[PDB]
DNA sequence: GGTGTACAAGTAGGGAATGTCGGTT
DNA sequence: AACCGACATTCCCTACTTGTACACCTGG
DNA sequence: GGTGTACAAGTAGGGAATGTCGGTT
DNA sequence: AACCGACATTCCCTACTTGTACACCTGG
DNA sequence: GGTGTACAAGTAGGGAATGTCGGTT
DNA sequence: AACCGACATTCCCTACTTGTACACCTG
């Protein structure tokens, strides 16, 4: 009856009671029968027994060589890690089904890319690092950030459907979303914040523009909503190099209210705090989320502002530095 | 020095050698030594031998009681198939790793929904069952396929980047792509074609749009180009409700031509072959591509209409008669 | 409309695991 | 009888193969 | 910034697997 | 001695838990 | 974002309708 | 008073323009 394994135990057995390898072998027959291994495997087992090897395991069997090494998988990828199966198989002369086992085989994963706001030319990037070089040099000398007002700009659809992610049985259909219209309902937000939360904005109704004219009546009625709001205060200014904000006249704006405005490189989200956490937040939040009127908009954002903490926007503005950094070390190629 | 397996190896080999359970006990201590199982265990797999089992393994053992059903939790899905794990964990008063492992157990996986083109109206979907009715009951009596001339316009930007996908070692990041800008370079394509190949296209230079006006001029040049290359035509004329496509101006220019328009209804871009067959392929295609010149744009297309093997199109149109049959069991909604 | 990845199943080798057998004591 | 060495036979485990399913793309 | 899924590791508890022991022959 | 039945003790295997990594999102 | 059709409302124009004026008995 | 033709206005009624909905195709 005895398998290879039942076999050793007995032999083992056979073994601990003095019994001579033939000899076992001979009572192996007289328990089980005839259809028991050879006398020379016993002579074997007894021979490995002898050496305190009584373990179980067989020895490692043959393998096929592998047809490449794992480094020369790996320095393709080195090469370039965003290739094909089939393009990195037609580099090894195996198989695509052959090299989804090897990668598998090896830590390998495979994770997809980031979007990235703009491509950079040579130059688009030294201004960034000479920028970024400049705050921090400051920064060093004095915190400032404590300063900073900061604002920007940001569509607000009325509808933000995402497509649906659905657990079903293979071979299944997902269900399924109607798409978001380019050309449908939208209000331009216009937000103003600093460290301490968000001091002013206006909701621009559907059809509106920003132009340089309507620019400077919006931070002056900052500056007003500034008096009350921020008694302290002089003041630091930050925001994205809008055709509307260089505007000759608007720069004029500025001076004739003493206000600060720290250098600002062009493509550089990043380094906005309106953009890189005050509105990524929001974009999480206004997820499937509907407005019906031009009124629940204004509603909505007016609980969200005010139903946020305080740490939230301190958290925003406090992240400038160590993106400055980031955006020094990765020495104005974008970072994120 | 045996196991709890190994012991039972041995009983065997005691057991068929006329050994008594408490006899062959004694002879596991004299052998092995003192760790042995006691003779009551023994004497329970002997009596187990008695009988003919000799099944080394256990009995199933006790396992803690499920705490809801998997019937349960697909109550949950044929309500919404779409629901994230923490969800679902909620309403069974489970943690989501335990649901992460019920779904795992059950055949579920996760699937991505579809885009589709539109939200569609009681009755727009009406409108889509009858056309597709209408011409399927004409398709079905005599197959006026190969008269059919149908085109469409679509878009084609300078540059067609994709987000990369890199194979990797877990944290370590995924080549970044620069994003598409909406406001680049775009020359519009307008073309016609039939089931044997492309009949005319129109390559737009930039700015340049299609209104009634421009519409007309481009279906007398069709026809020309239709009397020399399709030399036997009645055409019978596949083309969406676009403003310009609708227009009293070209109703006529149609008339006067003599072309028999098939309906179509509003929002079933899944109906146009233009659209569902030919530009499907050239999204394909187009990936990753450049274009420096509006030369190339039509440098490229040339050359790839033509190297376009005869079939190609002749697939495309052959496939409505499914389609519509599709279109018309779903009853008007989409279907893809 | 195209294409990319992984689950199936089959297959060839590289040795171990085993057997055979003539040689020793 | 007992055990051995050497060459032959059998078996086991893997790195590949082709075939195929199928998620997701693609045009709106 | 935000959130969704799955790999780790720990824990209870339900019985089997095993032990203990005085009762039979 | 041998084997048993009955009650006690140990051990094994799982369905959960909490903790945590981390892909991918999100603003441009 | 582009674009066309369908009315709904808002200016002009050739007609009217009415007004002014000369004439004669 | 009576009455005309000859022109000049005060208007309409239709008639060309705008103005203000929608409707349909792209991502
Ligand atoms: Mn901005
Ligand atoms: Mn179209």
């Amino acid at each position: 009856v005895p398998n290879k394994e039942q076999t050793r135990t007995v032999l083992i057995f056979c073994f601990h009671l003095k019994k001579t390898a033939a000899e076992s072998h001979r009572m192996l027959v007289e328990a089980f029968g005839e259809q028991v291994p050879t006398v020379k495997t016993c002579e074997r087992w007894f021979q490995r027994f002898k050496s305190g090897d009584f373990d179980v395991d067989d020895k490692e069997h043959g393998k096929p060589p592998k047809r490449y090494e794992d480094a020369e998988l790996q320095a393709l990828l080195d090469e370039d890690d965003a290739q094909t199966q089939k393009q990195l198989a037609e580099q090894l002369e195996v198989s695509q089904q052959a090299v989804s086992n090897r990668l598998r085989e090896m830590g390998k994963i495979q994770k997809v890319g980031r979007w990235v706001p703009h491509e950079l030319n040579e130059r688009q990037m030294e201004r960034r690092k000479n920028t970024c070089e400049i705050l921090l040099s400051r920064y060093k000398r004095k915190s400032f950030l404590h300063r900073i007002v900061t604002g920007d700009e940001k569509w607000i659809f009325f509808v933000n459907p995402k497509r649906k992610k659905s657990y079903v049985d293979p071979g299944q259909p997902a269900t399924s979303t109607a798409r978001p219209n380019r050309f449908g309902k939208k209000t331009m937000l216009c937000v103003w914040w600093d460290q301490s939360g968000v001091i002013y904005y206006e909701l621009l109704k559907p059809g509106e523009t920003v132009n340089a004219a309507r620019y400077q009546q919006q931070l002056i009625n900052l500056n007003r909503a500034l008096q009350r709001k921020r008694p302290e205060y002089r003041v630091i200014f930050l925001h994205d190099n809008a055709p509307s904000h260089t505007a000759r006249a608007v720069r004029d704006t500025l001076e004739t209210l003493n206000w600060e405005v720290l250098p600002h490189a062009a493509y550089s989200p990043d380094l906005a705090p309106s953009d890189y956490h005050l509105f990524a937040s929001m974009g999480h939040a206004l997820a499937e989320q509907r407005f019906d009127s031009y009124e629940s908009v204004k509603k909505w954002l007016d609980e969200w502002f005010a139903a946020k903490d305080d740490e939230f926007y301190w958290r925003g503005i406090h992240k400038l530095p160590e993106r400055w950094e980031k955006c020094v070390a990765s020495d104005g190629k974008y970072f994120e």
